[PDB]
């Protein structure tokens, strides 16, 4: 009261239940929450007014699938053109080698996370779900502590997804037994993280989720423990889903499809969101919907790894929640969620060359990146510019020379531009970016410090 007023925004995209948009309108903020969205709001109890003229405001973008530690693994010549098998082997080899050489402990990961998460804020991303699977040694080291610390320092909203690779090469697994933890170690560790960090209240800034790498990378016992843990502590469940080699490997290991696996081990529920979902059998999609599972579309790695086009239109037709994410920077290789939406806008269209009404629109993509992702993460308090939701807001300027001649500013955010840099970004009511610059973080100092720590 002590309120913040963003006045005169040229366009507001709400993604509320009526899909309202507004022009020349205001957003009124008090503490962590939005008070009003509308024309000519009162500045009676306002301590600060921000000039929104020439900007478009959206809900803060929500990256429902990251791997922050991979920020250290960008643009590696040997991984430029690689199929999954070679790629995965190259990432595991590097994370294991750097770690054993003392170059990749929680303290390095903290600063790599700080850089990728600051990038995220600067890209208009106000919540990130990071899935960290790398816990070498005889004790679960403090990598998630490190990412939470970075996220907390920056003030970005954060879901830490505790991942693993519990299926050993012995038992038909992919990875070296250095990455393989006993299921009880993983379960024990997750219990402690929930107790220490999880903020279940509305507008909570740190949440914990439980996330096996996959149906063919983790023991079915882990899936069931997590299903129990999620019901008892009311947290959510995350895993990869229907990557191209999965159906065959699942059949080989278990004689069932990946979806049947999930059903059998307690994961066919509305506690679950699923990464990629590139190549499910079409017949199972109605079952996804009936179960209430959510799907995060990840166009950039699906393309980069040569996997192709997830049936997103089919998911939307079926009423399935669709969110959006970047995955990690070893398979993207950036954290630029907004830019990746352009990739999706365009790459999907050749699959349906004569039915353009099937193509994903700009507004559908922006909805996936905000409300959709919010729903993946089970956050009814995010992803929507309306009274009562979190004051998580991302705004871009529309008056650049590269956006001249744009007729619809929302389509324009996808279809035009030299830069995806946000102008104004608010998280939990706190202004963190203004004039395309961090207001509390030392951008240059963060770059210098993290750069020095990247393994060479
Ligand atoms: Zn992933």
């Amino acid at each position: 009261e002590r309120m913040i007023l963003i006045r005169g925004l040229t366009r507001v995209i709400t993604f509320d239940d009526q899909e309202r948009e507004l022009e020349d309108a205001d957003i009124l903020i008090d503490g962590p929450k939005i008070v009003a969205v509308g024309k000519n709001l009162s500045d009676r109890s306002v301590s600060r007014t921000i000039d929104g003229r020439g900007m478009i405001a959206l809900p803060g973008l929500i990256n429902s699938h990251q791997h922050l530690y991979e920020g250290a693994m960008r643009a590696i010549p040997q991984l430029e053109r690689v199929t999954m098998a070679s790629w995965l082997e190259g990432v595991l080899t590097r994370s294991a080698g750097w770690w054993r050489d003392g170059k990749f402990g929680p303290d390095v990961i903290r600063e790599v996370a700080r850089a990728v998460l600051l990038e995220s804020l600067l890209g208009g991303i106000t919540t990130v779900a990071d899935q960290h699977p790398f816990f070498p040694g005889a004790t679960a080291d403090s990598y998630i502590d490190a990412t939470i610390e970075a996220a907390t320092d920056l003030g970005i909203r954060f879901h830490a997804v505790r991942s693993s690779m519990t299926l050993g090469k012995s038992e038909g697994g992919f990875c070296d037994d250095l990455f393989v933890e006993p299921v009880d170690r993983v379960v024990q560790h997750c219990l402690g993280l929930i107790d220490q960090y999880h903020e279940p209240e509305p507008f909570g800034m740190v949440r914990i989720a439980l996330g096996p790498c996959g149906v063919t990378h983790d023991k079915p016992e882990l899936f069931e423990a997590f299903a129990q843990m999620a019901a008892d502590y009311d947290v959510r469940l995350h895993t990869h889903f229907y990557q191209p080699l999965d159906a065959g490997m699942s059949d080989h290991l278990y004689g069932m499809t990946p979806w049947r696996f999930l059903e059998k081990h307690g994961w066919a529920s509305d506690r679950v969101w699923l990464a990629h979902a590139v190549v499910p059998p079409r017949e199972e999609i109605p079952e996804f919907a009936d179960a209430g599972v959510a799907i995060a579309h990840l166009i950039a790695p699906d393309l980069r790894l040569g996997w192709g086009l997830a049936p997103i239109r089919e998911y939307l037709d079926a009423g399935i929640t669709v969110g959006f994410g970047t995955t990690g920077s070893a398979s993207n290789d950036g954290g630029n969620l907004l830019g990746d939406l352009r990739l999706a806008a365009l790459a999907h269209r050749p699959a349906d060359p004569n039915e353009p009404e099937k193509w994903l629109s700009a507004r559908e993509l922006l909805r996936m990146a905000t409300r959709g992702s919010a729903e993946c993460l089970g956050r009814p308090d995010l992803g929507v510019l309306e009274e009562g939701r979190a004051a998580d807001i991302a705004c871009w300027r529309l008056d650049g020379v590269d956006r001249v001649g744009v007729h619809d500013p929302a389509i324009g955010l996808i279809m035009t531009g030299l830069s995806d840099r946000a102008s104004l970004v608010v998280v939990n009511g706190q202004v963190l970016v203004e004039n395309e610059r961090p207001v509390l973080a030392d951008l240059e100092r963060i770059v210098a410090n993290t750069t020095a720590l990247i393994p060479k």
